[PDB]
């Protein structure tokens, strides 16, 4: 397990999404946070493959992280192979295992982590039966309800983090939703790696000490 922080592109100036990825990358940035929104699973619309696929022609070594927010998240998969893992809801195949484990059979057979998410109102448990497979690189528990940023950190999420990281220790646990230094530190005390920031790291005055704060903090757990 690694401390990775994964800013989240959602909160930054969009129109110049190119510049600002460059930037996190400059920062140390280990991975970017890619939140793709159709206006029916949330009910917003942010970006999709053509601006993801388009952004992979200026960045170097940065990991693509992509949230799909998104119905048929099955759609995606071939449309975003230049990217490095791929995250779909649980809910967006509505709550079924066998098609869980199926969709991550074949984000694994293209090469790319598989990712799977539950929103606020979900119950981690359920997730077990898919977890068990190992097919699951990472699972994101959302510490808000998911479509849109600047909201506050549902400090009730810890208790789904705690059970994950007890049960399995070597997944990737990632947290989504109103991170910020002292979220971070909450987080990892329960278990979490993997830090997506959106708001924090994008207004913040000093990114760079936001970002290294974040990572120790992760690090020392
Ligand atoms: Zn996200």
């Amino acid at each position: 397990l690694k401390a990775i922080i994964a800013p989240s592109v959602l909160a930054s100036n969009i129109s110049k999404l190119a510049e600002e990825t460059q930037r996190m990358e400059s920062l140390g940035a280990e991975w970017i946070h890619l939140d793709v929104m159709d206006m029916h699973f949330v009910p917003n619309l942010s970006f999709g493959p053509p601006v993801i696929n388009n952004l992979k022609k200026y960045t170097k070594s940065i990991f693509f992280d992509v949230h799909l927010m998104v119905e048929y998240p099955e759609k995606y998969v071939p449309l975003l192979k230049t990217s490095n893992q791929l995250t779909f809801h649980f809910e967006a195949l509505n709550e079924d295992t066998e098609r869980c484990i199926q969709l991550a059979k074949e984000i694994r057979d293209n090469n790319l982590w598989c990712g799977i998410s539950i929103k606020p109102k979900t119950d981690v448990q359920k997730l077990v039966p898919i977890l068990d497979t190992n097919l699951i690189n990472t699972v994101l528990v959302m510490t808000v309800e998911p479509g849109f940023g600047g909201q506050s950190f549902m400090h009730d999420m810890m208790g789904k983090v705690s059970f994950l990281r007890k049960k399995y220790k070597n997944l990737n646990i990632q947290v989504d939703g109103g991170l910020n230094i002292e979220t971070t530190e909450i987080s990892a005390s329960h278990g979490a790696n993997i830090i997506v920031a959106g708001t924090s790291i994008f207004n913040a005055e000093d990114p760079k000490y936001v970002i290294d704060t974040m990572r120790v903090s992760v690090q020392k757990y």
